[PDB]
Parts: structure tokens; C-alpha cells; sequence
């Protein structure tokens, strides 16, 4: 139990914590796996949660000793996939039962410093979905009674992972879209850690392949003479996704001048053109554009419009942008390049991606502690934009 | 069981039906559950009826005089739950069908949990009906989940005027359904949730007679297919601009995943070039506006689909190939732009 | 081994499997006002004849069942009318004259200690024809789905509002297929049975209408019977009009480029409308080549046979692809006296066909012009 | 009780009914109030189910002994409305009192022929709305332990009077639409006479005013030289409604002939024109169309196609239609006229609101026995209609 | 009670507030349970306050202190229920307010089920808050259910800087709001449901410039209005072919019923003709194609309306009028067509 104390004489934390060959996974725990915890890993099914933790057990189990516990998928059946994934001559046990009593009597017996329940919908106790939230509340305690980490699974459902958040002391959400070829682990909560930190990984047939040096992705993506491509950090809900605007302006040849997008709203890009043309100069009244959002991402945020504004120009222009640059702005009707929210955290997700530049609305810097992995820069007009970029 | 060391860790009765016994994960396990649910009309009976063929069926859904008529179309075949106890103790069968589980729908999650219990009194396979396996529309009959097995496992049949008939090759559907040469027709392999659908493009390029050209798509979605174009005239060198195009996703599939856009592209450049494309070679890949060809997800399952259903050449997104096995019986291209896949194509 | 009671009405006793089998329960499902109860007097008034009827029901009173039943049949036979509600007081006269056949005119309308109950009323109705060997039959107005499961025989009295049709299938048979059909028509003496349905299509249509075509299309999983209709006539103005009701507008757009494309239809100067007949919402891959045989029979100003049907998706390439239910359509396509049918080539791999129904199968659009003009 | 009975010695009816002022009122019931028997009147809230049955109250009370049961209203607000409405220096009670149990006591000592209960969902019971069932079941049987003329009614809500229509003796609907000065009383359900039978009313400032001869409405609503205006007896799912089609056709000025509709649908008026154009030989490229549904009433039916082609030819040949005759088909692309659903319920509806004749298709009238008052017209093609009616 | 006969059926506490007495038909009834409901924010705490310092207020919602700075603002006026019963019997109030009546939600059903046998206990007048009356946004208080009292009853009140301030005249809402001669406005009496709700249609016709003419509506259906100008131009003579119409129905009224066209028949005209019409005569009636006007629903309703509004003419429908009795304040112009109503308003 703890104590109310007085600040001045709280004293800072001296933990003995578990590091694993993945230095992403760490990180994110914010140095490794603390003893006497409740880690909960959130994320849709199929992305790799029971892959992700069967790889930290392998390596766990040469240290400590681990008990992994699944409901979900057979004995026989992880077998299969944890060869593949790392090394089992180690103390790594496999309990293929979802009744708390009867797991609690093997916690006692083998005394498992690292404890796995691969879903937690799929575990039982009297008194498949209301009672998550009991077993979880046990769960806490069970970390005190025997100082044990304990890692649970919560799938992300339509309805009824997300009620446990407040209960637990790491949230962490595996996340990766259709779009991306990569899954991004992320800490929602984080008692022993900083919420900023981000572990990218890319799912391989053997399993998923830590992605450290991610700069190295987007130079790859990008084409030799690549133009009318640029990039922005939007945001789905409090989700940084980081996506990219494509634009293609080509000179009309029939009478009407073609405006097509895919992924934008087609008016915020009629808009954009008219600044562009009223306010940088650019002649776009007798070009075709067309637009895309890759990935098939939606972009609806007023954030996206520097990106678009960019990528348009880019295209008009026939000069590149930086692929490790990006663009984050509202674009107002005079040329402005007005304020956006969750600016902070956009810089972060970019600075963390491998991106070396970021464009920013320069009214959105007041007082905020900037990386030192990137260079952020504060704008203030589209043309002093245009005139940094090209 | 008792937690066991992953170091120590490790047979099924086999049916006739090469698909159902993979489902299953190789057989059929003797003392278990397993769930057939589906529409009603689709062939749970009929499959039940086929197996327990090959392999005591319990049926208050129809007569004992309507299944022998339909049985012997499709040895020691055995035709309330206190008066069925009863007759399991009796004969003692190794596999035992309940033809439609169906307040008895609230009795019924009762009924099933007394199921799982009499598999262990008597270590017996039971197979329950429900109006974790799924019969779906050819057929499919897949695991949603399995203890004794992957889920990933599918078994294609076609039902037939005598019952239903097993599918081995499927890419022979398309192949039927391909004409002499016929120009504007290409493949996708695109994905309904994790599903790998299997799906055929259509595009009809004609010049235009008059005034403004026509563009009409029926299963894509409109501005991608228009995107589509002005990357292949600007990019591939295709002129288009004078040319009507009416664009179909054959079966009124809905292509709306960004891994069409490139079978999308050759579909049209067909029709337009009036050269076929070969219909055991199929297109994924998003299509960039720089002409580029652009990463997609679960690539692997899409290669492994289209390998099973006996294609030979999968054209695939060049950077989605990073340290990926392919499979020895199809050919995986990775291509990089458009200008290079019509070039290998045409 | 079973001994049936055979009715007049041919059409009901398919449907049944043979006749009404004693000692069983039979549903009959509807919408309110289709003539379940019509049905079951005339059904009554025909057994009376050789068993000994008692017909239940609360819902209308006995004199007014009187001046129905003397229209339909003849009424000085064993037929006994018992206008009460409550269970306990029906078994008392089941027990007392032993009725062979016994109809409830609603089951909505009967109490033992209305809806939710009902589920127990037909539990103890079921144990009812054990204790008696009797055939019982049950109405289920829909507002009955709940039932289905539970009982001998289930059948649906259904009818679109474009056909005057009243058609009985058999859902769920114990003692028969639940492939059969039985088609009447509601006259003003009552449900008269139509016998020859071949010859009811044969007065829908006019004598020089050309551009009306059939689909054997699906509603789900009843097949639906549906009429498409077309109007090519050459544009006077400048653009040439295209305008559809019932069918999505840009698939008769694509339909009509492939007419041109493949089969060689000048329709690029051509205004053309087009028309479900009956306010059906046509939303199916299959429906493709009706349309196109529409369109190109009153372009050509050539009509169709009445008593045939067009079943296809049509791809851009002018050919005739496969479509889901084919026997289903081929079945129902028969029963409602259609001669021939025009089905995908590549769907009849390894598929009974009936005797009474001519299967083409075809493979292009050029093909089936051919054959049809 | 009653006994199992042979339908030859079923003996017919000879009951005594009682008959109100009120013609219309009578017919519904199938002669007058039949003794101990059940009738639900339903119908929206405000159309006049209380307004009627105090009406029916005040005349009933001048033969028998009335007791009005009201917990919706209080009852000094019911002596002002029933005054205006009739004259009670006769044996008409009231009681405003909502529990059963307290009703059934005064039942058995003033022993009052007819009992009217003002809003069953007011009227509560142990063991507002589930117990409407139970209660009502209890007054079929109070019906017979005292032998007396029951009116039960029953507001049509948004959510929670259709439920009772199986276990009541007669189900009559108090409707009278928005567009509609008129309102209808029908039999849904009635065991003591035809369900085909209607009342028609006209509320005024009294109260209820009965329209005998309606005729008489339809000629004074039509202007002297009217034209292009056309009647159709719809259907809104089982109500046949009876509605009017407007047509202004009018040779265009412009470039493009116009074409609008309210309260029809575009695209079906677009075919219509097409197949009086080709079929009919109507010049109406050249000719602006306007069209309205009379009312708002939306007219979504195949059956609707008739009346609107008759209305445009009317209007585009400056001749009119007669006021009492009504047109129902569905008109196929070669000028057919083709069969519509419930044509014996429309013809019926047709005839009661004072029409003397109804264009039907010629298919539909299979077997059907026509009633004496409407001249029914069977017609093939539209040319032949046209013919009949110009 | 028990049953009485008709023949023999037959006081209140009134408040300065002329538009609360109508409301609980003649003033506060001595042994009843009456509530307001609203939106907070409104002021139903303010109205009680009002009614109170006129004739026990019990307040959870608010402090004493807070309430007292309010109401002096706006005599023996008193500021759980076992510790409001027992001052209930002490100081015996022919009046009392419970200031919020808000599982206390699912105990709040029963809490006013006592307060009803409080109301019989001790002869008093309760009033309840609930966050049958209805406060809703001027600001208009309605009887929903009254027992002592006309349903149809309506009480109007302007939420000032002092506190609730009654309205008299609603007419001088729509006078003030007339600038000298202003053309193209007119006045209906609409309904919204039930409710007569009386609002203003605005037209603004002018001269197109360029080659198509010009038609916008904001809240009036746009084809209803493309309907009314063909009649116009058809039957009134009204050359508007080459006229821009907008259209407006001030306030953001949506106007969708037939009884609106008439209105905005007469706003087209008066802009058009540059003429401008009456501010207190306003219009009802659907216009047929023909030029007629025809019947509308609940004409005797809007006639009331208008009246109590302060209107002196109404233009209904000539039909409608049939059997009606008319209210003395209101002069009620029958029209049967178009033509009729221009030439009697120009
Ligand atoms: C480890 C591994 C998994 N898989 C498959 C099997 C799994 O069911 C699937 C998804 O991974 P999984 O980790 O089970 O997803 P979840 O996030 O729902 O726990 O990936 C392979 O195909 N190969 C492999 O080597
Ligand atoms: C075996 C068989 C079935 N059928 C028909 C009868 C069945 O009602 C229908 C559907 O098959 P069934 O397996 O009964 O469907 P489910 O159990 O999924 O509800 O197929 C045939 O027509 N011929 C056959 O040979
Ligand atoms: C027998 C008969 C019925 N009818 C009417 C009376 C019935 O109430 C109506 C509808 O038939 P009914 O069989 O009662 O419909 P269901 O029982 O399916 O709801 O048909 C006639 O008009 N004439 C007739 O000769
Ligand atoms: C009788 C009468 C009613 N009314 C009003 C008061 C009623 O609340 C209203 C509606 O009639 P009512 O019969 O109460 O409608 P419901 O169908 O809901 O029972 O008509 C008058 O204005 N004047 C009258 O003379
Ligand atoms: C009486 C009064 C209220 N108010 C404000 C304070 C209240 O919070 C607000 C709303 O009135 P109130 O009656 O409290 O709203 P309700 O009871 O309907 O929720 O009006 C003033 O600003 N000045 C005043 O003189
Ligand atoms: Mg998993
Ligand atoms: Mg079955
Ligand atoms: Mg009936
Ligand atoms: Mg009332
Ligand atoms: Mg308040």
C-alpha cells in the first residue's frame, strides 16, 4: 500500500525494468516491462496483438518466466505460429483455459513472473462481456499478491477494450490501416512512461518486423521525378494519421476546365484554387486538376489545406517536394495560413515518422517545447510557402 | 488441461470431401462441438447428410421417410434430448448430427452446453445446425473459428441437381466465362473485410460520335475510374480524351478498395489497344497520379488466393514484396509503374 | 404408407403432397385480406363430404360464415361451425362429435391461461392431433414466422400487387416437396383455381406490343416474375433522352452500349424509355438480359413470345454470364406456364431440367437476338 | 354461450338495433348499436372521436341510458362541448374516473345501456399502456354479464389501437386528412354488418355536420371552364384515398420545354408523356408541363398513371373532365391499360363519395360484382380512354 | 367523484399575469398538481417566481440567498420531502412551489405520485418543475393537458433584462419589423402540427440580366414556388419569364403545406408589381393550377390566429367558410381565384 506525501519529498521512481530485443516495444513501455503491472494492448482484430505477444514471450521467457494463457486459439495452434516467430527451449508456458479460479491455482504453482492473457472476452469467472470489467479489477490485484507484469488483450468490437482504459496501468493501441502496409503500437495511458512514444512495425510472413529508420519507407514510395505529391499530419479523432496528397494540374484542351477529387472534399479544393490563383499567382484558370488522397483516407479537416495547396502548386509548377517534409495548415481566404488544433501532437507523430522538416501555422508556436529531431517551421502566408518550398 | 511448456506440445476421421476434412484442420476430431450455421436453403442438411454418408443423425426438421429419398441421391447410418440420451447410450455412435438446433431459442444456448458435456461422457464428434463453421454464397463453407484447426481454411462447392459437388479449380469459372480472345476484360484480387474475393473488371473504350465523352461505371466508383484515366493518358501515353468508356465490376460486385485501381487501368487499356489480357493473370495495386504503382495491404493473402484458385501470374506492387515466401505455383511480378505493367502485358 | 383426403381443387393437394394427410397441423401464412379463411371454407366444404369438418373461429361470427360458404360450396354435409375463442371449451367438442378435420381461423384470436401465448396454443394443438388423429389446420396473419418451426406443413398464401395471382407454396413439408405451387385467383363468388397460368400471360399483352420482355428475377429468395418494358424511338431535338423506372439507369446505359457495341443496334440517335411494369425495383446482375431483349425488340419493332423468359447478366464483351439460383428460376419460370427460358450456357453444368419447359442456353447477346427475332 | 352448430340449421340473426340521427353513423355499424357488443373507434388525436361518440351519447340518451366515461377530460369541459353538440334533459351520465374497479360499481347500479369510455389508454387497472389489452378483454366480458352497447377509443400513436382490433366486435377509423376538409368514419372489422360501408363528415364549428350527398363537394369545388384537372382512387396501404391530379400544359416560349412535378414522381409523368406522345399522338415535345398532386398528397402507385395522363390530355386539349368520374390503371409503355391491385376496394370507394363513373383496366373486373350506383368502364389502351372521355 | 348526470355540472386564485390565467383556465385551482415543463435555460424558475411574489417555495436547484437577488427584481412568501412535509403542516400554504422536481430519476415518479395525495391532505395549489404545461422558444407557455381548462389556450412572454414581460399584441412583432412601403412581403397562418404558427413570405422578383432566369427559395419548397409562378403567369398575367424570383420564409420557418401558397402567391405579385401589401391582413389558401383557391385544413384554428394577433383582414378560402362562425375582430375575405385576391389586394 502507499502513503499521502508531501511533494518535495515524493521520491522519484527506482524500478527494475525488463528490456526485450525490440527496442520500439521499450519504448513505448517507456524503458520495458515493469514488474507488478497491468499492460492492456487495444486493436482491432487481425493485426498481430496475440503475434506481438507471443514474440515478447519468446524473448521474456529467456529472462523471467512467462505464462501465456489464451481462451482463443489451441495449444497445438500457437505452437505452430511461435516457432516460426522465436526460440522456445525456455521457461514458456502455455495454458489453454479461460476460468480465472483455475488459472489463479497455476499463478501460485509456477509463480510466472510474466503473466500473457490473450482476450480477456474470452476469459470467465462466475458472479463473456459485463464481467471483462470484474476480471480486470482482479487482475490489478493479482499484481500485487504475487509482483507479476501482466499483459491483457482487448479487441476492438462494433458493440460492447475501451471501458478498461481508467482501470489499468499501461493502455497501449495497435493500430495499422488498410492504406499503410504498417502497424503502429502506441501508448495511449502510461503510468511508468511518456503517452508520446510510438513502436512501428511491419507484419512479415514470419511475423511482425520492427521498423526502426521508417525515413527510409516514404524515400522508397516515392518515384525518381515525383511531383504533385506532399504530405500531411491530419488527425482521426485524437489518432495523428499521417497521409499524403496527390495532385495532378495538366492543361485543359476542351472547353471546361476538369476538377476531379478522390478523398478531399471537392469545394475545399475549389477554394484552395482560388487562392492559390488570387493570392500566389498561380494560372490555374485553364488548368485540369485532379486530386487524390492516398490510401483512400478521407480528408476532412481543415488542417489538410496547406498539404493540398502544395501538392496542387507542386504539380502546377513541375518541382518536387521533400518526401520528409510535411504540411499542417488551415488556409484562409486572404493567403493566411491560419491556427490548427493538436499541433503538439502533430510535430511529435511527424518527428517520430523520420520527417526532418514540418510547416506549421506560426500562430500555433506560442509557448510549446519543439522536438530537436525536426525542424519546425511557423508560416504565415501561402506565398511565403511556396516561396520556401520551391 | 494444466499449463504445459510450450517445448512439449503435439488424428481425425477423414472424409471422401478433400475440402470439408481441410476446414475441419485435416478431420474430424472425435469429441467435440462443431457449429454448421448458414441461411436456411443453402445445403446444411445436404452436406450433413453427405457426410454422415461417407462417416446417429437426429432430425425433427424433417421425416425420417424425406431424408431416405434424399440420401440415397447423396452401411451403419442411425435415423427431445432426454429420449435422444437415451438411444446414445445405446448404440454408441461415434458421430452423432443434430439437424437444427432451433422459448426454445432461449433453451437452445442450454441445449448446446449439455452438447459439449455429452461429447466427453461419450468421447464422440457432434455436429450441431444453426438457421464454428459458415455456409455462405459457387458455395463456400468456411471456419470462423477452430480449435482443432486454421481459420483461414475454405471449402468451394457448387450444390448440383444431386446434391453438392466439390470445386477443385474455380479459376476454370472465369476461364468458361472468358470468349475467344475477348478485349477489356482483367482480374483483381480485392478483399471483403479479410475475405479474398476474386473479381473481374470490365471496361468498354469506344470513341466518342458526339460532343462530350461519356464516362458510365457500374460496381466502381466514378471519379477513381476518372482518376484512373488521366493517369493513364498523362502517364501511359493513352489517348482518351475522345473516347466514351462504360466500366463494369462483373457479378455487381462493389470495388471500393485501392487495390483495384490497377486491374481497373488494364482493363481499359485493353479495350482501348484491343489486345486481351490472360485470364489466369491477375492485377492488385493502387495507382499513384505519378503513373507509380503503390503498396496494398495483406498482399500475401492475396498472392495465396490467387495461387489456390490456379492462376499463374499475380502482377503486385514491387515495395509490398519486402521479405515475403512465394508460393512455388505463381508467378509474382512486382511492378513499380503503369507505363512498365502495360509493356509486360501488351 | 400413408392414406391422404384428396380436395376438388387439383392445385391444393399438390401443394399438401397428395392430400391432407390425418393427424397432422398445417399452417397457413398471409398478409390480412388474401382468403385464408376462404380458402379453408372451401377447403372445408369439399371434406365434409367424406370426414366431418369443425371449423373454429372468433374472429367473424357463425351467421356471417353462412352467407360466405353458400357461394363457395355446398353445405348439407358434416360441417360444423364453433364460434368461441378460449381452448378449453374447443377440446370439450373435439372429445364429444370427433371432428377428422379441424380448422382455427386465426390463432391470434384463441386464449388459454394473444400473441406471445400463441406459441403455447400451437404446442398443445400439435399434441391434439396425436390424441385424436386429426388434421388441423392453423391461420397466421402477418403482421406466424414464429411457428414455422414448430408445425406438420407450412404454407404461404402470397400475392404481388401487379399480378392478380394468389399463389400457395410450401414452405416447410413433412409430407411432400416444398418446391410445389398452387395459383388462384380471388373471384367474386371466391378463390377460383387456375389451372392453365400459361394462358393468363398470353391477356396482358396487346396484339403489336413489341418491347415488353420477362425476367425470372429474385426477391431475396422467392423467385418474383417481373415485365420489362421499352420504348426506342429516334430523338427529334438535339440529345437523345434515356430515362428508366424500376431499373437502375446506368446499367440500361451500359446495356444499351453493348447493344450498340456488340450486337449492332444504332441507338446512339435513339431516345429510350424504360419501365418495370408493376413498380418492381429490378436491382439484379440477372435482369440485364430481359432489358437488353426488350430494348432490341421494340427497336427492331419485333415482339417476344409471351410464354418466354430471359435470365443473364450481361457482360461488356456481349456475353451472357452466370447467375445465382438458376434451378430455382428454371422451376418457377415452368410452374407459371412459360415455354421457354433463356438462361446462361456456362449455369446448366450438371442441372435437372423439367419436362414441361424448354431451357436455352445461350452464351451472347447476338446469339439470343438471333433466336429471339 | 354458444354451440357447435350445423351451417344448415345455423338460424340467421334477429337482433334489435338502436339507430342514432346520424344516417351515416348507422350504415358503419351495419344498421344501428347492437345490445351488448364491442366497438372500437379509432383514429388520430383531434379528428373527433370524443366530439362524435357525445354526439352519439346525447341521441342514444334520449332511447336508453348512457354512461360516459372520461379520464382525459374533466367534466364541467365536456357539458360546454355537449351542449353546442345536443340536448341532455335526458338520462345521459358522466363520469370522469379512470380505474375499472370503481367504473364496473357504477355499471351494476344505474345498469346503462351503452357505456362509452372515452380513451382506453386512460383507463388504468392493478397487474398506461401493456394493461390496454387486459382491460379491454374485460369489457368484452362485461359486455355480456350486463347487455349492454360498448365504445371503446383508441388514439393512434407514433409508438405503442391496432392491438385491440382482433378481440373487439366492430373496429371502426375516424380519418380525415390534411388536405381533406372531410373526415371519414370506415369499418375495418365489423361482425354485425359490411366493412365496405363509410360515414362522412364535415366538422364544424358545432361540432360533427354529416355530408350526405358529397357529389354535390366535388362540383362545387371545380372552377366553370376547368381543364386539366383529373381524379384517382389511390391507396395508402390498405385506406383508399381519393386524390386529384392537376396538369397546366402550355406551349413552351423558350429553348427547353419545362417539366415539373409536386407531389407526383418526375420520371414516371417523363413516361407518361412519352407513351401519349407515341401511343396517343399528343404533340407534347414543344409544350411546357406543370403537374400537382392536389393536397400534397404524394401519389407513388402505378395506379396513379390514368388519372395523370388523362389530366395532361385534358389540359393540352382544352377540354375537361367531369367532375364524378375517377380513373384508376396503370398505363404500360404500348399504351396499355394494365391491371391494379384492390380494384373491387377502389370501385367500392368511388361509389360512396358520390362518383357516377370509373375508368378501370378491362383485365381487372375478372368475376367481380360491380355495385349499382358507378358506371364501371373497362378500358384496353389509352386511346380508347381518351376517345371515351374527349 | 361518482357519475352525475349532465344536467347538473358546473373559483381561482388569478395573478396579475392576464396570459398565465387563460393558460390555467380562470387562474390557480386550490387542490391540484400542475406542471411546467421546458428546456433549461427558459424560465420556469423566473415565470414561478413571478406567479409567487403575486399570490412555500422549495428549491434544491438554487440557494436562498441567490433566489433572493432575483425576485426582487421581478408579503408571506416562504423559502428532501420528510423535511418539506413537516413545514407543510406548520405554516399551511395555500401555495407551493417545488423548484426542480429532478436513481433519484426513477424515484421522481413517485415523489409526485405523494405530492398529488398532498394536494387532497391539505387543500393547497402545487407547482412542479420538470426540466400540463410547456415553456418553449418570443417565448410561448401552452397547456398540453388541463383539467380545469381549454387545451388550445396560449400565453406570450418576452424573457427581458427585469424578468418574463407578458405580450399583448404579436402583431407589433411584424409592424415594427415593416420599413416604409416595403415590397414583396405577405403574412400566412401556417401550422406546425397542431399549433398555429403565423409567418412571413418574402419575394424578391427583379429583372434577369443574362440568358437563364434565376429561381431560389430558402425555406418554401422550390418547385411548390416554380408551380405558383407558371399559374401566375398563366392565370394572374403575370409576365415572369424573364424574371429572378427569391423566395424566403423569414425566420427560417419551414413552409411546407398547401395552405402556404396563396402567400406566396400575393409576395411574388406585390414584388412584382412593386405595390406593397397590408401588415396586419394576412393570407391562407392552396392554389390550384387552374387559378382557384382552394380548401384548407383547420381554417377556423388560423382565423382564431389571426385575430387574437391583432389582424384586421384574413383572405381565406370562399369554400372553407362553410358553417363557421367568425370572431368580431376579423374581417374574413372568402376568394375563390387568384385574379380575385390581386385585384382586391392591389
Ligand atoms: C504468427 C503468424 C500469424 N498468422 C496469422 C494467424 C492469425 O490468426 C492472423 C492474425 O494475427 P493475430 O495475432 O492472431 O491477430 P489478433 O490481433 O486478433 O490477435 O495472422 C500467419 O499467417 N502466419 C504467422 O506466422
Ligand atoms: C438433397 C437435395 C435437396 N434438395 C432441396 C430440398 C431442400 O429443401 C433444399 C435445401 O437443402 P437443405 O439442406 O434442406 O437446406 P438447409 O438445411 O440449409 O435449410 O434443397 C433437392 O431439391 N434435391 C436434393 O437432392
Ligand atoms: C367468400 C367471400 C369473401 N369476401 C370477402 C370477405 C372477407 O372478409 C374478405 C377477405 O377474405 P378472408 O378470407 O376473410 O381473408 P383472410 O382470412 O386472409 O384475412 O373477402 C367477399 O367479398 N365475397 C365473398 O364471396
Ligand atoms: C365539440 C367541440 C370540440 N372542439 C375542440 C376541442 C377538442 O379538444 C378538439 C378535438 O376534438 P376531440 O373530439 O376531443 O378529438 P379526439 O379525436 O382526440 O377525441 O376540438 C371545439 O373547438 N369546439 C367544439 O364545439
Ligand atoms: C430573474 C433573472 C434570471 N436571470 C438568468 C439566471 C438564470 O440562470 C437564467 C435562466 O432562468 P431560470 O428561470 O433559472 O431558467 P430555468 O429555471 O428554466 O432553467 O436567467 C438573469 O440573468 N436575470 C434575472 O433577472
Ligand atoms: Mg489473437
Ligand atoms: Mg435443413
Ligand atoms: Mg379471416
Ligand atoms: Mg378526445
Ligand atoms: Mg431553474
Amino acid at each position: 500500500k502507499t502513503k499521502p506525501m508531501k511533494l518535495a519529498e515524493v521520491t522519484s521512481i527506482n524500478v527494475n525494468r525488463t528490456k526485450t530485443e525490440m527496442e520500439e516495444f521499450n519504448r513505448v513501455l517507456g524503458g520495458g516491462v515493469v514488474p507488478g503491472s497491468l499492460v492492456l494492448i487495444g486493436g482491432d482484430p487481425g493485426i498481430g496483438k496475440s503475434t506481438l505477444l507471443l514474440q515478447v514471450s519468446t524473448q521474456l521467457s529467456q529472462v523471467g518466466t512467462v505464462l501465456y494463457v489464451s481462451g482463443e486459439e489451441s495449444a497445438q495452434q500457437i505452437k505452430l505460429r511461435a516457432e516460426r516467430l522465436g526460440d522456445i527451449d525456455s521457461e514458456f508456458y502455455l495454458y489453454a483455459e479461460t476460468n480465472m479460479q483455475s488459472v489463479r491455482a497455476e499463478v501460485e504453482r509456477i509463480q510466472p513472473d510474466f503473466l500473457i492473457i490473450d482476450s480477456i472476452q474470452t476469459i470467465m469467472s462466475p458472479e463473456s462481456v459485463s464481467q471483462v470489467r470484474e476480471v480486470t479489477a482482479e487482475l490489478m490485484q493479482l499484481a500485487k499478491t504475487n509482483n507479476i507484469a501482466i499483459f491483457i488483450v482487448g479487441h476492438v468490437t462494433k458493440e460492447g477494450p475501451r471501458m478498461l482504459e481508467h482501470m489499468v496501468d499501461t493502455v497501449l493501441y495497435f493500430e495499422g490501416e488498410r492504406h499503410h502496409t504498417f502497424r503502429i503500437l502506441r501508448a495511449v495511458k502510461n503510468r511508468f512512461g511518456s503517452t508520446n512514444e510510438i513502436g512501428i512495425f511491419e507484419m512479415q510472413s514470419g511475423g511482425l518486423v520492427e521498423v526502426l529508420n521508417p525515413s527510409q519507407v516514404f524515400l522508397e514510395e516515392r518515384l525518381d521525378g515525383a511531383t504533385g505529391s506532399s504530405i500531411v499530419v491530419t488527425m482521426e479523432g485524437t489518432r495523428p494519421i499521417l497521409a499524403e496528397v496527390q495532385a495532378l494540374v495538366t492543361p485543359t484542351m476542351f472547353g471546361n476546365a476538369k476538377r476531379t477529387t478522390t478523398g478531399l472534399d471537392f469545394n475545399r479544393a475549389s477554394l484552395i484554387m482560388a487562392v492559390l490563383e488570387k493570392r500566389a499567382g498561380l494560372l490555374l484558370q485553364n488548368q485540369d486538376a485532379y486530386l487524390k488522397s492516398a490510401g483512400g483516407v478521407k480528408l476532412d479537416e481543415p488542417a489538410i489545406d496547406l498539404a493540398v495547396a502544395v501538392a496542387i502548386a507542386s504539380s502546377y509548377k513541375d518541382k518536387p517536394t521533400n518526401p520528409q517534409e510535411c504540411f499542417v495548415g488551415e488556409l484562409g481566404l486572404t493567403g493566411e495560413i491560419r491556427r490548427v488544433n493538436r499541433i503538439e501532437q502533430r510535430i511529435n507523430e511527424a518527428a517520430k515518422l523520420g520527417f526532418t522538416k514540418i510547416y506549421v501555422p506560426k500562430n500555433s508556436l506560442t509557448g510549446i517545447t519543439l522536438p530537436k529531431e525536426i525542424q519546425v517551421i511557423g508560416v504565415t502566408t501561402i506565398q511565403e510557402v511556396l516561396k520556401k518550398v520551391f
